[PDB]
């Protein structure tokens, strides 16, 4: 199966709704090892944002179920245990596409940024769902991995750039809801949306201000 | 135990993970006793999703297919992945029918029971017509229609005409005579004879069972849009 045919089968997929499908399209397509294009590493971006967004959302639902609550309480933890070794195989899956693939031929900065948000949103995604001793190396990767590409878009692309909110968005959320720390979320979600709201004027700002959106909606429901 | 099953399955519904749900009802359903009306509205549920998943991707792609003139090997591909669409939905399909064929309609002790059940053989004859190859889907088209014919025929005589199974055998029966035999006429007078039935006798609608009247809305909606 050459790149193109795969990519056309992703899309049906997309569209489709079979998410499983469409990222099982683009992990093939990632193995090929040549660079992926902006539309290509969307398609792997949406494809696997899906797949274990499902499970985080099921996750979610039974985690606090059994908080909720016998022997009710043995099987909601069973099956929380199910789903979470479902959302790690996958977090996995992406990671080492990551560290395989994506960030040794990212040839761009954006490139990078991106794939390096990428690594430390999936690491987050693990954090969630991590206890005892490895959480703390978990979190560490996550907070590395962002850590690296909130400098390189800092020194590299512009405040109203997508790439860059979507970095501070998730860093954000990284910082409130996995650290803790809700002043330092507070704070990197402040000066983004203001360096943003400073620029003037952005060329497919829709993307950038939906960002800025969801940036001063957390801003709002964390200052309370 | 089976308590166990179906405190799982109510689990899956909560999880949104509605293959595990089918999974925990279709062997509660092989245990072999009569299912409470608690159960029966699981496996429904449950099954509804799990086939429902699949009809809906298997429109999306249909109507890709359909809509591409130039590419050929686009046109292959969509064709091809329609296939492999509609071979997981037959094998749910065959599932639930062979369920319904096994367990849930020869235990059926209640009308209210076998009308569902015979309605529900009816709706996944018909999802198999929805898919079918010209030559396998007239006998498919012909099982959907008696399932339903017999469900009818227990609900005329053993249920109210507000009573939801009712009115809900109606408006699936009457989609049937609409969007598989093309046979808009019949489909709008079962639609509106369900529908004035069910007006004339109002003062028979028991307190617990809206769903009656949300299903009369539906019938009506579907006879509005069908008569324009
Ligand atoms: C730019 N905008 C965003 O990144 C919006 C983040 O919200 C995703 C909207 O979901 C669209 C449909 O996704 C269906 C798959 N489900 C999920 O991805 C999912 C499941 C459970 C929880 C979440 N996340 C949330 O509810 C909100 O989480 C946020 C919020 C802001 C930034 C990033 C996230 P996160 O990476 O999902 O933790 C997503
Ligand atoms: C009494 N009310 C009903 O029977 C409601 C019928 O509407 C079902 C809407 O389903 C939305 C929630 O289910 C999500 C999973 N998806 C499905 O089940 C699904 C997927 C594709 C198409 C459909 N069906 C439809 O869009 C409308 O079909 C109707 C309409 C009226 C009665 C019965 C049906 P049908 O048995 O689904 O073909 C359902």
């Amino acid at each position: 199966m050459d790149k193109n045919e795969l990519v056309q089968k992703a899309k049906l997929a997309e569209q489709a709704e079979r998410y499983d499908d469409m990222a099982a399209c683009m992990k093939s397509v990632t193995e090929q090892g040549a660079e992926l294009s902006n539309e290509e590493r969307n398609l792997l971006s949406v494809a696997y944002k899906n797949v274990v967004g499902a499970r985080r959302s099921s996750w979610r639902v039974v985690s606090s179920i059994e908080q909720k609550t016998e022997k009710k309480q043995q099987m909601a933890r069973e099956y929380r245990e199910k789903i979470e070794t479902e959302l790690r195989d996958i977090c996995n899956d992406v990671l080492s596409l990551l560290e395989k693939f994506l960030i040794p031929n990212a040839s761009q900065a954006e490139s990078k940024v991106f794939y390096l948000k990428m690594k430390g949103d999936y690491y987050r995604y693990l954090a969630e769902v991590a206890a005892g001793d490895d959480k703390k190396g978990i979190v560490d990767q996550s907070q590395q991995a962002y850590q690296e590409a909130f400098e390189i878009s800092k020194k590299e692309m512009q405040p109203t750039h997508p790439i860059r909110l979507g970095l501070a968005l998730n860093f954000s959320v990284f910082y409130y809801e996995i650290l803790n720390s809700p002043e330092k979320a507070c704070s990197l979600a402040k000066t983004a949306f203001d360096e943003a709201i400073a620029e003037l004027d952005e060329e497919s700002y829709k993307d950038s201000t939906l960002i800025m959106q969801l940036l001063r909606d957390n801003l709002t429901l964390w200052t309370s």
